[PDB]
This record gives structure tokens, sequence and C-alpha cells, in this order.
């Protein structure tokens, strides 16, 4: 039950961990990048902030939430002085597996162990009243290269402590579930038909898809917030609560993700804006 509490380290990262100027530099403009600890030489991830308030919060909430089996793990925090600038260097478990979608792109039941998990992750957000509120592909990555690899959230840029917010996690849910079962996103301007709600289940990749899997789908996607499902009930539902006792049944899904890649980079695209509007 009692955990430890967040503890800012002082000394200069580069004690503990091999990292170059030039893995530096890259850094401070948002990417994370590849590090290694001195003394036991595994493998981790670094994010760079500058110190301010935004960035004490996304520490703060991700560490918070990092218990979670579901939630990329901070290792260690670090306050620096980058060029004469605070900065928060952010030490975290590295994640070898790459993105969701990159995987698929190489079965209805696979689809719903994804959805449990990352259904995890987002219950345990908001059973300590957090929000993550950018859920979307490049935010869910697999721990390693294995067949069994675990799924991880990540990047708490725009969480926030707090629901009008939960329902924004919950939508992401819906749009992810779409995808995974077909290989597209939904709303196939686009701005219009969100706020329209204008979407449909396409036969082929459809026509063999449990009326009751759409339904959830559809509550998921509902257009006044209100109306969505809560992830307590969406973790209750059969179709996620029992994920094996549905039915092996194949899916378009990889197929279509390799086709219609080069789309690819306009639907993560769509849905970052997507999300922005609703924040
Ligand atoms: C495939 N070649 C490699 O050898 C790897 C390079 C990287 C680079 C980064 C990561 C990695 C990335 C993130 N991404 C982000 C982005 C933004 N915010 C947050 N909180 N995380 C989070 C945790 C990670 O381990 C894993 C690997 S594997």
């Amino acid at each position: 039950h009692v955990k430890s509490g967040l503890q800012i380290k002082k000394n200069a990262i580069i004690d503990d961990y091999k990292v170059t100027s030039q893995v530096l530099g890259l850094g401070i403009n948002g990417k994370v990048l590849q590090i290694f600890n001195k003394r036991t030489q595994e493998k981790f991830a670094l994010k760079m902030l500058q110190d301010c308030p935004k960035a004490r919060r996304e520490v703060e909430l991700h560490w918070r939430a990092s218990q979670c089996p579901h939630i990329v793990r901070i290792v260690d925090v670090y306050e620096n002085l980058y060029a004469g600038r605070k900065c928060l260097l952010i030490v975290m478990e590295c994640l070898d597996g790459g993105e969701l979608f990159s995987r698929i792109q190489d079965t209805e039941r696979e689809a719903s162990e994804i959805m449990k998990s990352i259904g995890e992750a987002i219950q345990y957000l908001h059973s300590i009243n957090i929000a993550h509120r950018d859920v979307k592909p490049e935010n869910l990555l697999y721990t390693s290269k294995r067949p069994n690899a675990i799924l991880k959230l990540t990047d708490f840029g725009f969480a926030k402590e707090t629901k009008y917010d939960k329902s924004c996690d919950m939508w992401s849910l819906g749009v992810i579930m779409y995808i995974l079962l077909c290989g597209y996103p939904p709303f196939y301007g686009m701005k219009t038909r969100i706020r329209m709600g204008q979407y449909e289940f396409p036969n082929p990749e459809w026509s063999e898809v449990s009326e009751e899997v759409k339904m959830l789908i559809r509550n998921l996607l509902k257009t006044e917030p209100t109306q969505r499902m809560t992830i307590t009930e969406f973790m209750n539902h059969p179709w996620i609560m029992q994920s094996t006792k549905v039915p092996q049944t194949p899916l378009h899904t990889s197929r279509v993700l390799k086709e219609d890649k080069e789309r690819w980079e306009d639907v993560k695209e769509e849905m970052t804006s997507a999300l922005a509007t609703m924040r």
C-alpha cells in the first residue's frame, strides 16, 4: 500500500546515464531519446522539459500514474541546469516494441485483449482523478518486440487532475477500437462529420462483427459527452470483461492497415487535432 514519494535528483544526470551533447540538443525540442544507465547498462528513455508549471504538472501526474502496469514507468527525474536554463530531465522505462498499430501492421480476440489493456490504463487514471486527454495511436507503445509484450500508455503533456475531461479519454477508446476492428478510422469537412457523429460500419470489413461490439463503439463515440459510457461501464462490458470468450474471428485490420498506409500519417494528424479541439 505505501509507495515512496517522488524525489527529484539534483546531480548532473550524466553521472548516472551515458548522454551526449548531440543526444541532449535534440531533447530540448520534445523528442524522447535512448540513454544508458552506467551502473547496470540497461536501456532507458529520456524526455527533456524546460522547468515551468506545466512541466511540473506533467512529471507529477506521470509519477502518480507510473504504478499502473499499463503506463510507462518514470524511473528517475532530474532537475538540471542545461545551457544556463532550468530543466526537468525525465527518465523512463524503455519501450522497444514500437507503436500499437505498427505491430498489427505485420482476430477479434486480439483486438479485445488490446482494448482491455488500454482500458486498465484509463481506469487507473480515472480512479485517481486524472484525465489523460491525448490518448491516441502514438502514445500506445509495446514494451518489447515479443508477441507477449505489455502495451503501455505514455505522454502526460496534456493530463489534468480533476466530467468532460474523462469522457474525452472514452472517446479515444472508441476511435482506437474502431480502427482496431477494421484498419481505418471512422468519419470516412472532417471537423463537421465529427460534430455530427457521421460514421458507419462498412461491409466488407464489418459484416461479421457483433452488433454488441458495434453498440459498444456507438456508446463511446457518442457526440454528447454526458452520453458516453464511463471507464467502469467499459471495463464491465462482456466484450472487454471476458476477453477469452470472445470469438477468434479474423479481421481485415492488418491488410487494410498495410494497403492504406501513407494515409496513416494523415489520420494520426486528424486525431491529434480532434483531441486538441475537445480540450
Ligand atoms: C527502436 N529503437 C530503439 O532502440 C528505441 C528508441 C526509443 C525511443 C523512445 C522510447 C520511448 C518513448 C516514449 N515516448 C514518449 C513521448 C512523449 N512523452 C512520453 N512520456 N513518452 C516513452 C517511453 C519510451 O521508452 C523507446 C525507444 S526504443
